[PDB]
């Protein structure tokens, strides 16, 4: 009916045992997009651009919903609750509802704007479920669930992009029309839901190592294995000879391990002490990438890797990190007061540092003449025996990704971070049906492009079951925990200002609690 | 009533066997017609033609709903996958909604 | 017995739903190989080679069967009915008979 509501408002979290359960309400509005049309777009609609940055696709009318990032459900005391006593989790459950769903009509005179009720209009809600619609969550894009829950946000507009040559497609080019789905549709007075539940993943580690790799052994014991230790008796010619001494504790660099370090693809190291860097343009010349088909793409943030070595945070790889920017930044060419850039140190204990080599390799036959040489490795790829960390999460960062549909694939973790699943939770499309103005009273065959301005605003609500996987340690002494600081200061961190703008100070990850190797 | 919904959008094809079911929705909008007058109609009120050209008739305040095209219920790749596999079709069930 | 046949000609193909039943029947002649000796063979007795291409081994008096092709089995028209319908495909079953 339309006096009666259709849902009330649920934000809470709930901590039972080994389950937490975060539930979200949020305040949504969602215009008209595209005039109600589809759009063909490319690079060439855009005004041209490079190779590298050539595209083709579709815009259309529709809106969607994400969630896909954590403070979309955790606040910040949760995340610390979270963080602070449990060494993994992972996603179980997800509920969805729709509700409370209101159409206001726009009339715009000379002079005046008019905001009235629509109350015979309706709103088409339809999800993915079998995966057929290309899944643009998984980018990392804005439009997501505003993490203050008294902010009320802006559903984004949906589009995609298929094969492109240039600014041209090919045969093989998909078009898709989401009118072709089957969806419901709301009046004033309906609601929306649906279930979900996860695919099996295996849980974050929210620890870091207390262990080094190559710290692994007994510091008292020898090892029953030998080492060449000298291969000349002295100075002068002619003196080859093999030697062989003990690996023991007084040197731990030449003992036989059974474990080595996980994959590498070097970054270049930029200083924050901008008078450190070398005094030229090297953003996009000097930066890893990929190619394919012609096209080269940032390698970023690329494979997990350590930020920079002991004592040394004042550098960071070049896009080897996520980067966030602080409460009211720009979009172009802000300073780095103005971004927050993450670091993965505390994988360094298993993972190479991404600023530096894997290692060295012989790249000949020394002989009685060549002497023996070694070569630089940059990037080492997967080999038997090596073990390695995931990139860590972030409060701000994203949940899951899509795996795409492929022949083969190897530890399908997606590389910003968070869960990657074959069939992850699917995508939510919304759009305000088209009502049109006074036809003609003459018979016309052609489509219609007169419109009544419409918009809608309604509330949304998504409830997570996680399950968590709890410490049970032995260390003595105490863990490093995450913390706020009690110095006095002008504001709350993660508050609101006196303006009424709400902040997050700092990114925040899950690794405080420790764990051996 | 008034805030409630009267039906959804449905709008697939569903490949069955030796079966095919397609289903359309569309937006349609009515005008009102001749004032809500009937009129009696000729060449003479349309100008005069040739005898090969001449009518009489009548137009009618009301406006009709036709469906007698393919397109509206094949899409593009569902009629190639109707031509590139079968010797035969022919329509069989029909089932109309009016609704919102 | 001598007198009767030991089996019969089967070659078709039955499209089923989800899943495609391929027959193949041909005409094989086998004659005796090696004098019915087994032999020692390498590059040695091939002549000489240069290092990338030297090789030890035995021939057999012995044939085999092989119908690892895809052409064994599918023809071109069910090749293009196959390719033109299906995101996928992968063998389930094998039945093999050697007759008359």
């Amino acid at each position: 009916g339309v006096g009666s509501s259709s849902g009330n408002w649920h934000c809470d979290s709930q901590w039972l045992g080994d389950r937490v359960i975060t539930t979200s309400t949020r305040t949504w509005a969602l215009p008209t997009y595209n005039n109600h049309l589809y759009k063909q777009i490319s690079n060439s609609t855009s005004g041209g651009s490079s190779n590298d940055n050539a595209y083709f696709g579709y815009s259309t009318p529709w809106g969607y919903f994400d969630f896909n990032r954590f403070h979309c459900h955790f606040s910040p005391r949760d995340w610390q609750r979270l963080i602070n006593n449990n060494w993994g989790f992972r996603p179980k459950r997800l509920n969805f509802k729709l509700f409370n769903i209101q159409v206001k009509e726009v009339t715009d005179n000379n002079g005046v704007k008019t905001i009235a009720n629509n109350l015979t209009s309706t709103v088409q809600v339809f999800t993915d479920s079998d995966y057929q619609l290309p899944y643009v969550l998984g980018s990392a894009h804005e439009g997501c669930l505003p993490p203050f829950p008294a902010d009320v946000f802006m559903i984004p507009q949906y589009g995609y992009l298929t094969l492109n040559d240039g600014s041209q497609a090919v045969g093989r080019s998909s078009f898709y029309c989401l009118e072709y789905f089957p969806s419901q549709m709301l009046r004033t007075g309906n609601n929306f839901q649906f279930s979900y539940e996860f695919e099996n993943v295996p849980f974050h580690s929210s620890y870091a190592h207390s262990q080094s790799l190559d710290r692994l052994m007994n510091p008292l014991i020898d090892q029953y294995l030998y080492y060449l230790s000298k291969t000349i008796n002295g100075s002068g010619q002619n003196q080859q000879t093999l030697k062989f001494s003990v690996a023991g504790p007084s040197n731990m660099a030449v003992q036989g391990r059974n474990y080595i370090p996980g994959p590498s693809y070097r970054q270049q190291r930029v200083s924050t002490t901008v008078t450190q860097n070398n005094n030229s343009e090297f953003a996009w010349p000097g930066a890893s990438s990929w190619a394919l088909n012609g096209r080269n793409s940032l390698m970023n943030p690329g494979p997990a890797m350590a930020s920079h070595k002991e004592g040394e945070d004042r550098f960071f790889p070049l896009s080897g990190s996520l980067i966030f920017g602080k409460q009211g930044t720009g979009r172009d060419n802000v300073d780095a007061d103005k971004v927050m850039i993450t670091n993965e140190e505390e994988i360094k204990t298993t993972n190479p540092v991404a600023t530096e080599s894997y290692g060295q390799v012989a790249t000949n036959h020394q002989s009685a003449k060549a002497q023996a040489q070694t070569g630089w490795v940059q990037n080492q790829g997967i080999l038997p025996g090596m073990v390695w960390q995931d990139r860590d999460v972030y409060l701000q960062g994203p949940i899951w990704a899509k795996i795409p549909h492929t022949d083969g694939n190897f530890h399908p973790s997606p590389l910003m971070g968070g869960f990657g699943m074959k069939h992850p939770p699917p995508q939510i499309l919304i759009k305000n049906t088209p009502v049109p103005a006074d036809p003609p009273t003459a018979f016309n065959k052609d489509k219609l492009n007169s419109f009544i301005t419409q918009y809608s605003t309604g509330q949304v609500s998504v409830e997570i079951e996680w399950e968590l996987q709890k410490e049970n340690s032995k260390r003595w002494n105490p863990e490093i925990q995450y913390t706020s600081n009690y110095y006095k200061s002008n504001n709350v961190e993660f508050a609101v200002n006196t303006e009424g703008v709400y902040s997050e100070p700092r990114p925040i990850g899950t690794r405080y609690l420790t764990r051996n190797l």
